[PDB]
């Protein structure tokens, strides 16, 4: 299953930033095998920068299940999610995480150097006990390599 | 100046609780010295999670004035930014944050114990060179007193 939908989110990444919504990020919402939200990010699209993939597909899931909490679905991201998307995660209740890069592949191609302490662990304040999977091999290859394949089709913002 | 944006972020998040919209939190975003979005936490009105005030603020502002970033733009929160709405600041680019109370002051009354480690300077993978005050004397009372004048007016998220 998490090949799957990790496969979905990075398929999403590619979509977005060939139609010129937002950069090479996407994201999978799943509730128990079923695709709740398959988004990418948003934030040229929308002029919004609050539109990552992952904020994009918590919106969509929440506004499908009339509902402000997630936890009984889980949320795949092609790539790490960073500060804001992990608060937004935590808010959400969603109740797995699993991610294929990590987000110093984003930062190789020019990103900001932007990542999520309560994700990696590094927190004083602010603390996670959210089940995270960073994926594994074939998937997190391919996850990885997303950004030296589109560095040229979008613009960093 | 503070004082007076402050006051609205708080009348702001006042109104919203009243209108049903979601929880006692307000956010006015200013450019020099003309308001560019006033808003409150829209969680419950949006049934979006990641709708708190700092967030609908920035979104409405970023359409407001036609771009993704506000890098000549303040920001004032009734509340303490949490990780998910210091995130969107931190992406936002706003070059200044007023905050009226402590996360501590919401977490006393049934809110998370939910805070952004960039915004007290402890985080280690996340580090913001924003420009951040934490208001005192009147407007630190009054952001405080919000919390205790509307409690059990509004249903917790
Ligand atoms: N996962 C994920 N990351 C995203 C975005 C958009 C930008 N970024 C940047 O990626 C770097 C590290 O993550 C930071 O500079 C982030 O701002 C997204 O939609 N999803
Ligand atoms: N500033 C601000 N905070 C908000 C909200 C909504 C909830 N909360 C909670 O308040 C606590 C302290 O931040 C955290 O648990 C947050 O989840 C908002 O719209 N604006
Ligand atoms: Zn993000
Ligand atoms: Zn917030």
């Amino acid at each position: 299953s998490d090949h799957k939908f990790l496969t979905q989110a990075v398929e999403e990444a590619y979509k977005g930033v060939d139609c010129g919504d937002g950069g090479p990020f996407g994201a999978v919402i799943v509730h128990n095998n079923e695709v709740v939200a398959s988004c990418h990010n948003m934030v040229l699209k929308y002029t919004d920068p609050t539109a990552h993939a992952e904020v994009t597909a918590i919106r969509e899931a929440c506004k499908k299940l009339n509902k402000i909490e997630l936890s009984e679905c889980e949320i795949y991201a092609s790539c790490e999610p960073c500060p804001m998307c992990f608060g937004a995660i935590h808010l959400s209740r969603l109740k797995r995480l699993v991610y294929g890069a990590k987000a110093e592949a984003a930062i190789a191609i020019g990103f900001d150097d932007f990542i999520a302490d309560a994700l990696r662990g590094t927190g004083v304040y602010q603390k996670s006990s959210l089940e995270i999977k960073k994926a594994d091999g074939n998937g997190a290859a391919i996850a990885e390599q997303v950004f030296q394949n589109t560095k040229e089709k979008f613009r960093l913002y």
